[PDB]
């Protein structure tokens, strides 16, 4: 219970925050960008991404601001912060090996 | 640093969940498989690897057992409560790809 959990929310981060290295951005554009890069398999719910959100620039990874603002609305956007990704550096390097280990594992096996 | 933090615990886990779907094992050999597997970039302290297996243990994930040593198994449930995960975990790395790519 716990366990699968906590995996779909490390997932769920380590894209979003890829989404980020890509550049500041909206929840809009985020939603439809991992949209786009799952071929519709995973399209995000806005809730989700201020729970997100929140919890990030809880932790400093994440900072936001205001880009669009006029009197007919605005736009929060997001962005990763250099103390982010330094936090985060060991993180994505561990995922970029995690695909290796288990192709290699799966090999070593049988 | 909470959130690097769960990322690496998530990996570790997928990483001893998957080592056991390729069948039941124990601490020492799990170890050593996870170390060449990693190209001895991740190199599992038995301790760590006991704390794993009893929060899983105590959730059905994973059963122990011994065999004419201790071996771990994952459950018949543990499969199941993990599928949708491990699926998930899979397709990670094309959708990281693809956002590269545009």
């Amino acid at each position: 219970a716990e366990i699968p959990k906590e995996m779909l929310r490390a997932q769920t981060n380590a894209i979003l925050l890829n989404v980020l290295k890509q550049g500041d951005n909206y929840v809009y554009g985020i939603i439809k960008q991992v949209k786009e890069a799952s071929n519709g398999e995973m399209e995000l719910n806005e809730a989700t991404l201020y729970t997100i959100f929140k919890r990030l620039e809880k932790d400093g990874i994440i900072s936001s601001y205001w880009g669009d603002e006029s009197q007919g609305g605005r736009r929060k956007y997001y962005r990763l912060t250099e103390i982010g990704h330094e936090n985060m550096r060991l993180a994505f390097e561990s995922w970029s090996r995690v695909d290796k280990i288990i192709e290699n594992l799966e090999a070593n096996k049988k």
